[PDB]
């Protein structure tokens, strides 16, 4: 029979285009049945309904029942690529960061800012003018205040008196803009957060894409506080600028993979300083606009499906050659 590779997410993610780029790719393989999971089905139908597969990539984002995705794996035990219970780490900066730290992965100077929302001013902060003190830890503005949840994206960067004061409050992106500023130059007073070092660029973001660990896409953008711009094409599509990573980079992309035991691993790196420093770790993310990376990631993924499961469906399988970006 057949080898079922289940598609588990919400319907945003598992009919974007990237996505359907891609598991028409995965359909190319003569062994392999892509079967894709109703978004209506994994919310409203008990996990013991849900059709069968061997091999199972699935993904939490906005409104994902994480929860039925564990007990679906734990009963019909499937091949995970990005595995589930990582999935809830993944949504806590704190816990991303601990990740990152004890994988000896160079990442910003930080702080963890817990706030006790039933009594918000008797937390370990101290704030001055150019500075915070955060559990007596200092850091001088310029300084990066990110909620501890990952999926709140209002992320502000706090700037010197030298040079103006006030804020950079980023955002979700909403059209052609992806922050904005603003005069205040107080931190904000309700929340937990996590308090970081700015890590100077050269106006650029690094994003970089897994598929399996010895396999990374990168490509670079314009750092949404530069001014809240969005660079755009003729299509609507944000500019994305060429990237190769360095051996030091591709070795963080490897552990990153690893570590989070996210095979399809989105991850951020700041290039400052002659190193580069992870600052955020996304999990399941697909490149948009790159062909290459649709042909790369389908045959890489089918090829892991093949290398795990040929043997036990009696398909002779014969490990190719990959590439690495
Ligand atoms: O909101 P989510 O988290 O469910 O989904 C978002 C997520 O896509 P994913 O699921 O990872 O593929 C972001 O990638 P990411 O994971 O690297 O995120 P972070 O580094 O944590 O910010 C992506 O930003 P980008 O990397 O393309 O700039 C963003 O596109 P969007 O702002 O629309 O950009 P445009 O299409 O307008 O240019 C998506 O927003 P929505 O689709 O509006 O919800
Ligand atoms: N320590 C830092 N130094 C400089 N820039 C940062 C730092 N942390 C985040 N940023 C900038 O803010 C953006 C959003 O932060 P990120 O940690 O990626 O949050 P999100 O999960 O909301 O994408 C980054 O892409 C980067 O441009
Ligand atoms: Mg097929
Ligand atoms: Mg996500
Ligand atoms: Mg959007
Ligand atoms: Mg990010
Ligand atoms: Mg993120």
């Amino acid at each position: 029979r057949q080898i079922v590779v289940g598609i588990c997410s919400m319907a945003k993610k598992s009919k974007s285009k990237p996505m359907k780029e891609i598991l028409e790719r995965i359909s190319l393989f003569k062994y392999i049945t892509v079967v894709v999971f109703e978004e209506e089905v994994i919310l409203n139908e008990p996990v013991e309904n849900w059709p069968l597969c061997d091999c199972l990539i699935s993904f939490h984002s906005k409104g994902f029942p994480l929860d039925k995705a564990v007990a679906y794996a734990k009963l019909r035990n499937p091949f995970v690529i990005n595995d589930l219970n990582m999935q809830y780490l993944i949504q806590d900066r704190r816990e991303v960061y601990s990740i990152l730290q004890a994988e000896g992965i160079l990442l910003p100077r930080y702080a963890i800012l817990n706030r006790d929302p039933n009594n918000p001013k008797e937390c370990n902060l101290i704030e001055g003018e150019d500075h915070v003190e955060v559990n007596g830890e200092v850091f001088q503005k310029p300084f990066v205040e990110k909620p501890v949840s990952a999926e709140d994206h209002n992320v502000y960067i706090y700037y010197p008196t030298s040079a103006g004061g006030g804020s950079q409050r980023l955002f979700r992106k909403i059209g052609s803009r992806s922050s904005v500023y603003s005069p205040e130059s107080n931190v904000r007073k309700t929340g937990s957060y996590i308090y970081e070092e700015f890590m100077p660029t050269d106006g650029t973001d690094v994003k970089v894409y897994t598929v399996g660990p010895d396999y990374a896409h990168a490509e670079a953008r314009k750092s949404p506080a530069l001014d809240g711009k969005v660079e755009r094409d003729s299509e609507g599509k944000e500019v994305r600028y060429p990237v190769i990573l360095n051996a030091r980079e591709k070795l963080i992309a490897w552990k990153v993979c690893l570590a989070f035991k996210q095979t399809v691993c989105g991850f951020d790196l700041l290039r400052a300083n002659g190193q580069s420093y992870v600052c955020d770790v996304n999990g399941f993310s697909f490149v948009k606009n790159s062909m290459k990376y649709y042909d790369d990631c389908a045959k890489i993924l089918g090829n892991i499906v093949m290398r795990e499961l040929a043997p036990q469906f009696h398909i002779p399988w014969s490990i190719p050659l990959e590439a690495e970006d």
